[PDB]
């Protein structure tokens, strides 16, 4: 009876709601347009990390946007906010050099579908568990 049940009828574009779930914060952000067109602009061959690190799909995906995101429009991007270098918290609100997460304790950038870009961190910010159960809420576990 892990899962818990997220109601985001309430974020709008460009708002991040961070949920508890298993002990760590889980971000859960609502991309804007700009968001969504700069991480569907990234070439795999770019990546540092090209594992999706995705839950919900193949653990063999490639962390195309598209394989980022709970949804196919793209606006609902769902991570552990666990950097992947030693479990800081990243801080967002569009943060560091791609327009995604700054990890403060050592400098890992990632981008704006929580992905590796520069910096100590190994891996793309893992993806929970996650699916919209209905219009406005999202079960995790
Ligand atoms: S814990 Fe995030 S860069 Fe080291």
């Amino acid at each position: 009876l892990a899962s818990i049940f997220v109601d985001v009828s309430s974020v709008e574009p460009g708002v991040q709601l961070t949920v508890k779930f298993l002990g760590k914060p889980i971000f859960i952000r609502r991309r804007t347009e700009a968001d969504i067109e700069l991480g569907r602009s990234v070439q795999l061959g770019q990546l540092v990390d090209t594992n999706a690190r995705n839950a919900n799909i193949d653990a063999g995906a490639e962390a195309t946007d598209q394989n980022r995101t709970l949804d196919e429009a793209g606006e609902w991007l769902v991570m552990w906010g666990v950097c992947t270098h030693l479990g800081c918290v990243p801080i967002g609100g569009v943060s560091g050099d791609f327009g995604g997460w700054f990890c403060p304790c050592h400098g890992a950038h990632y981008d704006s579908a929580g992905r590796i870009r520069k910096g100590p961190a190994p891996e793309n910010l893992p993806i929970p568990l996650a699916k919209f159960i209905d219009e406005t809420t999202i079960q995790l576990g």
